[PDB]
């Protein structure tokens, strides 16, 4: 069902146990890749962001994936909707900290309920996001294109 079950942790803010959920792209080795724990360490521009997306579709060499994170408890809901807050009123994203297995990088994005889904992730190559969806964390997931053992 979910693909990895952990905290998403920005200290001094919020951090709490979440799932996540495929939305776009391979989620394979996910699982066994992430952490336990995910530090989210500063904020950057979306257009930072978009800008290397859109580069990163040209070059064959790495794979976007997308995933939706949701929280297990309801004491995790009232972190979620913190971190989430932080974000969208900054109107930034948010970058992970952790050196992990394959991840080149990874970018947690606010996505309200009503916002429109950003133009570069157009059309999902997986389950996608249903029209009527609460404000979500996104995970952007920046993987090296590979086959493995």
């Amino acid at each position: 069902n979910f693909i990895w079950k952990g905290f998403i942790n920005m200290p001094s803010v919020a951090k709490f146990v979440t799932k996540a959920y495929p939305v776009s792209g391979s989620p394979e080795y996910l699982t066994e890749d992430l952490p336990d724990s995910i530090q989210v360490g500063g904020r950057i521009s979306p257009q930072t962001v978009w800008d290397y997306v859109e580069k990163i579709k040209a070059s064959g060499t790495k794979e976007i994936c997308v995933v939706r994170f949701t929280p297990v408890t309801e004491e995790d809901q009232i972190s979620y909707t913190l971190l989430f807050a932080y974000f969208s009123s900054r109107k930034r994203y948010g970058v992970a900290a952790n050196n992990m297995k394959q991840v080149k990088d990874m970018y947690l994005i606010p996505l309200g309920a009503t916002d429109k889904i950003p133009h570069p992730l157009v059309p999902f190559d997986g389950p996608g996001l249903e029209l009527h969806r609460p404000n979500l964390l996104l995970g952007l997931i920046i993987r090296q294109k590979l086959k493995r053992q």
